[PDB]
């Protein structure tokens, strides 16, 4: 299907072994463990970009957001396997299309002082990932709700769990994922937020012509039923 430009096969034919930096634990997006396969909604998008590029792709785990832009940077990776597109990274990273867009939801305890929904986030304290793209949004849209930060997301989660905070915001893909796996019974979705839908995508760093032209019409070429069938593997 998709239509490749003579500089974009000299690239592929340069590169036949495409390097991925992807997130070891943003489930349900990309999941590294030690010590187990690659795995999540991500890497069987790869798969199927395997097959509409004919590229192989060497996977490299890494835990923090830093750490895999380190690597886009100094052209250890060529490229990530997912990122949330965010605005403030777009004068050092491109995006590629998304391939997931999804709303993003408070997950809350299973209590009866829990806020019911987004509406009632006055003086709660509300959880986001440090650096997130949803903190400004959220800022601006709940004036009122008290921000505090984690790591990453499972400090985020057992940040409610453990009582520091009232609420945490997670896609509602990552919230269900982490809900029932793991807090199943002490934790639960409360609500959509009022903010734009979070989205996944690829990225390289802004010089990457080639790749990126390459990623988005492999991309375009995936239909959106094929993600579907993906994506609803991990509810």
């Amino acid at each position: 299907h998709p239509a490749y430009s003579a500089r974009e096969q000299q690239w592929m034919a340069d590169h036949p072994v495409v390097k991925v930096a992807v997130l070891n634990l943003f489930a349900p997006f990309t999941l590294f463990r030690t010590d187990e396969q690659f795995g999540g909604i991500s890497a069987a998008v790869l798969q199927l970009l395997q097959l509409r590029t004919g590229l192989d792709f060497e996977i490299i785990g890494v835990d923090t957001v830093e750490e895999l832009i380190a690597k886009l940077r100094s052209g250890e990776a060529d490229m990530a396997g997912a990122l949330f597109v965010n605005s403030a990274r777009e004068s050092f990273l491109s995006f590629s299309r998304p391939y997931v867009r999804n709303g993003m939801v408070i997950v809350t305890r299973q209590d009866p002082d829990a806020p019911v929904d987004a509406d009632h986030l006055d003086g709660r304290t509300v959880a986001l990932v440090r650096n997130s793209a949803a903190i400004p949004l959220l800022q601006r849209r709940y004036p009122q709700a008290k921000v505090v930060t984690a790591d990453n997301p499972s400090e985020a989660m057992l940040m409610v769990a453990n009582g520091q905070a009232d609420a945490v915001v997670q896609t509602q893909i990552s919230a269900s994922y982490y809900v029932n796996r793991y807090f199943a019974g002490k934790l639960r979705i409360a609500s959509a937020l009022d903010l734009p839908p979070a989205e996944i995508a690829l990225a390289t760093t802004r010089g990457q012509t080639e790749l990126m032209s390459i990623l988005n019409k492999a991309l375009y070429s995936i239909s959106n039923d094929e993600l579907a069938s993906i994506i609803s593997r991990w509810r």
